[PDB]
């Protein structure tokens, strides 16, 4: 629960760290967004 | 009080983490506008 | 004490979090720049 | 282990300090890649 | 001791905190390049 690390990339991608896994997405728009079940993992550990 | 996280989008746009939630905006441009109050709510949690 | 959080907007402004007021300002050039005294508040508190 | 900074370069480029030293490279983009094993190291400590 | 914060401008420059000072700089080629050797001291303490 909660990241270690929320940024963007230059071209607007929204990449985070959430239990050690790195996800990225476009931002998520409202509270009805469930940013991280829709993000693509690119990071299975290490983070 | 506090954010855990604020920072920037490449369009200019401020994002922040408050209480677990995700906030965007414009920024501030004096110290008498009320940033958080008025933010879109972009995450209910878990950030 | 110092920031809590230091980071650009897209257009080059350095942002700064300081005792949980907002500041922001062109980055300084030398350390003859005093930035905090020179940065603009922004905002007040809740940072 | 993990990363103690992790950021984006204008560029597109990704940057991260992980055990001290400081690595740069195309961000992942699946759980299969090997990011730190393929980063370029650009310095080897003081991070 | 490390960087409290390590970060890019919009333009590529590359700035960090170390023992309370701000540096600035190109980010480091490679790992035979020792930046803060090079970096700019533009901030001698309270960051
Ligand atoms: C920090 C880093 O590069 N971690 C990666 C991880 O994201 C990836 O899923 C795994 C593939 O084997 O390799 C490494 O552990
Ligand atoms: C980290 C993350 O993606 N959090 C979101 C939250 O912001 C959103 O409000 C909720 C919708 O049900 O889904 C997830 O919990
Ligand atoms: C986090 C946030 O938006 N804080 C603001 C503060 O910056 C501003 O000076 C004040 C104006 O009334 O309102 C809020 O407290
Ligand atoms: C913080 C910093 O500038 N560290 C560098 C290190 O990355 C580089 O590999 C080394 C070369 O001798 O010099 C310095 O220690
Ligand atoms: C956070 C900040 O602005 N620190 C500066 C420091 O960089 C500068 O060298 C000094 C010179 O007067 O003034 C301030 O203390």
């Amino acid at each position: 629960s909660g990241f270690k690390f929320l940024f963007f990339s230059p071209d607007g991608t929204l990449y985070g760290v959430h239990n050690d896994k790195l996800y990225k997405g476009t931002p998520p728009t409202s509270d009805k967004d469930n940013w991280l079940a829709r993000a693509t993992l690119i990071g299975n550990g290490g983070w």
